[PDB]
């Protein structure tokens, strides 16, 4: 099976790439696996595969940390992401995001049902598992629970059967047969949960699949539109129908090669303690526990030698930056274009803790609009901040054609030198806010509303007659023949490899 | 003579440090020397010493580029700055800035007059030099003149003789015996020029000394208080009286070991075309020429084998970032402390193109003030933005004790995650603005007023009961004994030098 369609194959790809470290001596799921993974993430090291977890029982489970984190060299920086998508490991962020968007103007390819798969190799009923006895990791020292679910896919379906959503949302172990987790608006898991609540008749049929096809976990982390089944979008993207198997205890369908599958229900009435958790913006607020969604687990099925992927999230750089940030930026790029806005490119700079998106503008198109900063700012912000795709993003930075939005340094340069504080910004207080950002949930204002801004780093002539500067840098402040002479004589004069 | 007290000795120190490249083949002052220097600055390479300039006449002149720029390794990143100050090359920014501030609570050590020095080895009168025939550099391709003066010290004295100011301000060649330059408020050269204008009787006696004692060029680039003679402050800092010699044609005094000295007058009536120039924020606006201050040159004196230092300024990182930014931050730190504000540290992040200063707050002191964000923001901004030391700075970022303001990454993290846009900021529109910033001089608003902001990245509990988070990073989210075990086993498990 190819790496983009089978997690087990993806792990073997990372080995072959020399992008994996296999750790075959015992590692404690209480903190040590997550501490090793956190260090990997902070240093862009190789992904850790923990083949010997203390307390692993009945084949449950190995752990792979840092599945979507960055590689050290600039040449294949995004190579672990590329390997989720059948892209070359030297793929640029633009090429990854274009791949993730490519299904947005293709017909879906619905999934194929098969009678069995590797995910049915082993099973445990209600009387045979206990979630408190599995080697579930404690990820950060002050976490309020052991977060089993950091990189699996929740699968829920609308009551009418017309929409099946796949998404990542965190969950922790509550007791031997329940989890608690985040289920919050505007997320699709919440939108579907509301539908079942309003019908009022039963709990939501649910499954959580860990170690799913890498191309599926990428779509699971992207805000594709309301009502769009991720399976059919992944199908279209990959050009193949995904193979799914039916769960044993309900009628949902899971990827045939899933490593571990939990089957049960998401309650429409019950809650339980959840959190705190060390989160994407780089913080944990110890003691910050709240009531959350509660799940009941009725069955576990799993591959022989099952592997649990884990995100040890926090400060830069992990899956919550590379996937949440980038994939929201991609969806924002598309949204803007569908709303007739001249945006060519979007990215969430890591330096902003993925709370900003930089939008590159086609300023030729902009000039033809014959508009102003204030008008344009308002228009862009009204499109993005009233849409789900803008939920996690608090600052949009508009930049002209000379800025590469995939380079944080150049976004910071443009922000710092082209956007006059106050005058060149519009604040948005009556839009949904992202409460996880410390300045929202733990700040001075309402946790769920406002706090957003559009910062215009377009210069005045970019709206009228065209750019009227040159950069004071080596590239633009010297003629081409001089530049080349200097570069040709550089090491000869005594001054100091692309891959590395 | 020691390196901090003699430019020629400083160049020999850089050689010995293996922080110099001597280029003994011919280099064109039309662009090529500045292009090599710009590349050095963009890559943190060794400083270039051009010993063979095309068109060098009568011993005038060699060029040293990148005199105050950064070194490649993290260990001696600021080593070229340290060498201006008799500090070890591994000195931290905190230690450099503390050295620059140390004279602020010492009595001045006034300079010593000596009868001669190396700067009198050679002389040229009015009938013997022509500034248009010297190998003056064209620094950027669209510059409006050849900027002879990028790293020399202007010397002017109040009419009453009580204040002698030393400062850096740019100047370019106008004709055979005149320069034009920037002389703008609130700068001391402008403050003194105003005094002579109001007296109305004569042009301002002036000298411009190039290749001055490195400790003097550092003070020349710092906004020490109004009325304070830089020579006496440098004296106090270094613990020694500086040796000065009298100019031949006026009664000002120059450093005895200056490489090149121009003597003449700064006009109280005449102006001439100046600019454009590729500037500190990374731009040039071609064709943007304005009338500026005009200087007449009556005499040149110079050392045998004279060396002209040159800053090829623009995008990161050069003297306009390392010296303007850092030294303004230092003065701001002191100003805040003198105004009873609990600021421990200040730095202008390079990532902000030195348009921001991050102020580290002693939050124990802050709690004892029993204040609020809005009050505190206003107080800090009213102190800094109505003072000359705040002139170049458009955004102040307040951060708590856990942030190292000398690390841009940590300042960006705190800004992005702790300061809610709008709500946590106060805008300042009735303060002097820095017009060089593109969003000021070429922006949507008044070039000389407003555009400033105080951004509070203190969290709410930092004002009341204390920090209530831990970072979700390796350092803070794992116990000490685990951290050490992981680090001890890192290379054994298979994962990947301070100097490099
Ligand atoms: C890649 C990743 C993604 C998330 C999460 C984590 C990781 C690794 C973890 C589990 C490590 C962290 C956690 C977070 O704490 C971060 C977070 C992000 C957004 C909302 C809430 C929390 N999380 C998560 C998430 N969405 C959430 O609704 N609660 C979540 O718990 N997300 C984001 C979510 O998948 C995207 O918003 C998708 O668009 C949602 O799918 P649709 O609703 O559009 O179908
Ligand atoms: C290290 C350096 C510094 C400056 C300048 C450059 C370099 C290398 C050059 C020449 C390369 C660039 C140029 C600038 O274009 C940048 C600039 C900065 C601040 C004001 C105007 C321009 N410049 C300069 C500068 N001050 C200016 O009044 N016109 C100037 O021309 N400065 C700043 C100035 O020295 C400081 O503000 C001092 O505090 C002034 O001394 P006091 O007035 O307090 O005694
Ligand atoms: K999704
Ligand atoms: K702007
Ligand atoms: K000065
Ligand atoms: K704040
Ligand atoms: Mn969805
Ligand atoms: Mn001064």
């Amino acid at each position: 099976q190819p790496a983009h369609l089978c997690f087990r194959s993806f792990v073997e790809a990372l080995k072959v790439d020399n992008d994996l470290v296999e750790i075959n001596t015992p590692i404690d799921p209480n903190l040590e696996a997550a501490a090793i993974t956190r260090r990997v993430c902070e240093t862009n090291d190789k992904a850790p595969l923990f083949n010997n977890l203390i307390g692993m029982k009945n084949g449950l489970f190995r752990i792979l940390g840092a599945p979507g984190s960055l590689r050290k060299s600039s040449a294949d920086r995004y190579g672990r992401l590329a390997r989720h998508l059948a892209l070359p490991p030297t793929a640029s962020m633009r090429e990854i995001l274009d791949k993730m968007l490519s299904a947005s103007d293709m017909p879906p390819i619905p999934p194929t049902i098969v009678p069995t798969g590797p995910c049915k190799e082993n099973s445990l009923d209600d009387s045979e598992f206990d979630l408190t006895e599995l080697p579930v990791p404690l990820i950060h020292k002050s976490d309020g629970g052991k977060y089993i679910q950091t990189y699996g896919m929740h699968i829920v379906q609308s009551p009418d059967g017309t929409w099946t959503n796949w998404s990542i949302a965190r969950a922790m172990v509550h007791d031997k047969n329940h989890l608690t987790g985040l289920v919050i608006p505007p997320q699709h898991i919440w939108q579907i949960h509301q539908m079942w609540k309003k019908e009022g008749r039963s709990d939501v049929p649910w499954a959580l699949a860990f170690g799913v096809p890498p191309a599926a976990i990428m779509a699971s982390s992207m805000p594709i539109p309301d009502g769009v089944t991720e399976a059919g979008y992944v199908g279209a993207m990959t050009g193949s129908s995904l193979e799914l198997v039916k769960c044993d205890t309900n009628d949902l369908y899971v990827p045939a090669t899933s490593e571990i599958v939990l089957e049960g229900t998401l309650s429409i009435s019950e809650t339980g303690p959840q959190g705190p958790f060390g989160e994407m913006h780089g913080y944990i607020f110890p003691g910050d526990t709240h009531l959350g969604a509660k799940y009941k687990v009725n069955r576990i099925t799993y591959r022989n030698n099952a592997i649990m992927p884990m995100s040890s999230c926090g400060r830069l750089t992990d899956e919550t930056h590379t996937m949440i940030g980038s994939l929201a930026a991609a969806e924002i790029r598309k949204l803007c274009q569908q709303n007739d806005l001249p945006i060519t490119d979007a990215f969430a700079p890591f330096e902003s803790q993925v709370t900003w998106v930089a939008l590159r503008v086609d300023t030729e198109k902009l000039r033809a609009m014959k508009t102003t900063s204030e008008g344009f700012r308002k228009r862009v912000g009204d499109v993005v901040f009233n849409h789900k795709a803008g939920y996690t993003i608090h600052r949009l930075v508009l930049v002209g054609d000379d800025i590469d939005v995939y380079e944080g340094k150049d976004v910071l340069w443009a922000f710092s030198t082209r956007c006059r504080p106050g005058m060149d910004e519009t604040l948005f207080e009556d839009v949904r806010g992202f409460p996880l950002i410390p300045y929202m949930g733990h700040g001075n204002g309402p946790a769920h509303r406002g706090g957003k801004v559009v910062s215009d780093a377009l210069m005045p002539t970019e709206y009228t007659t065209g750019r009227n500067w040159e950069a004071a840098d080596f590239n633009q402040s010297y003629p081409e023949d001089l530049k080349q002479k200097v570069l040709d004589n550089w090491t000869k004069m005594g001054f100091s490899h692309h891959h590395h």
